[PDB]
């Protein structure tokens, strides 16, 4: 058989997704590489090359990548596909974006079974020579992410409902917390130049303050010092990084969705934990 089917992805966690459903008879690549800030990308011409050289382009939608409208209009007879097709969006509430969707619904699982829904259908529809393929691997996949829910629970299941607060640095989490009952707390609604972040900065201490919140995190592409800032000023702890907009390198901590997922929750649990440095009182 002659060279796969291509598809190309805008970031990693589709490309990961997608990865698993094409199996061997598709090869996936991502436009963005890991650790790329992905809501203000700026596309380069390898990026233009690599998207014009597919047979199939895969995106997220709901505002996630403000670069790809102009950078798809300089690609010509490629058949693009939104992945989010039937997401319930949740929105944005403040901030120069307030209003437009939330885009990073990937962050909850049972989300994920609709991204695998929407590639599985996407990819039978434009590689139907594989069909069989793609839809044993769809399915076989959605059981692992089903998988995920009872242990992620399990994971979380000491943190009393009212101590389940969830600080991060964007608030990229929101449709992870609505699965798991937390309440978010963000110091910018969504990556992008913009005012009022240290206004917020010192909204979100004394939120801590107030409810005695532990620990607080950052995210993996954006910088770690407005959260350092919190900790510092609040005595909670700097929970460490977590992954939403990004995986890591094929040899690095987080180089797949469910890694992304299970990381990310085990460092939220392992934040609120008591298991630090004990005493004999
Ligand atoms: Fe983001």
């Amino acid at each position: 058989t002659a060279k796969k089917f291509k598809v190309v992805t805008t970031f990693t966690i589709i490309q990961d997704i997608a990865q698993n459903i094409a199996g061997d008879v598709a090869v996936v690549e991502s436009i963005t590489k890991p650790g790329a800030e992905i809501h203000d990308y700026q596309p380069t011409p390898r990026d233009i090359v690599k998207a014009q050289s597919a047979d199939l382009i895969l995106w997220n939608g709901m505002n996630l990548e403000r670069w790809f409208e102009k950078f798809f209009e300089s690609i010509k007879d490629v058949p693009s596909a939104v992945v989010t097709a039937g997401i319930t969006p949740l929105p944005i509430r403040e901030g120069p974006y307030s209003g437009i969707a939330n885009p990073h619904a990937w962050m909850s699982p049972s989300n994920a079974l609709i991204y695998i829904e929407n590639i599985r259908k996407a990819l039978v529809e434009h590689d139907p020579a594989h069909a069989e393929t793609y839809n044993r691997n769809a399915q076989a996949y959605a059981e692992k992410i089903k998988a995920l829910d009872a242990p992620l629970r399990e994971r979380l299941s000491r943190i009393p409902a009212e101590q389940r607060w969830l600080v991060t640095s964007e608030g990229a989490f929101s449709y992870l917390a609505k699965d798991y009952g937390f309440k978010e707390v963000y110091l910018w609604p969504i990556n992008a130049e913009q005012q009022g972040i240290p206004q917020q900065v010192r909204h979100v201490i004394d939120i801590i303050r107030e409810n005695k919140i532990p620990v607080v995190f950052s995210e993996s592409t954006i910088s770690d010092k407005p959260a350092k800032q919190v900790s510092k000023e609040t005595g909670a702890q700097y929970g460490g990084v977590l992954y939403v907009d990004s995986l890591s390198g094929e040899k690095g901590p987080v180089p797949t969705y469910i890694s992304l997922i299970n990381m990310t929750v085990d460092t939220i649990a392992k934040g609120f934990g008591q298991l630090e440095h004990h005493h004999h009182h």
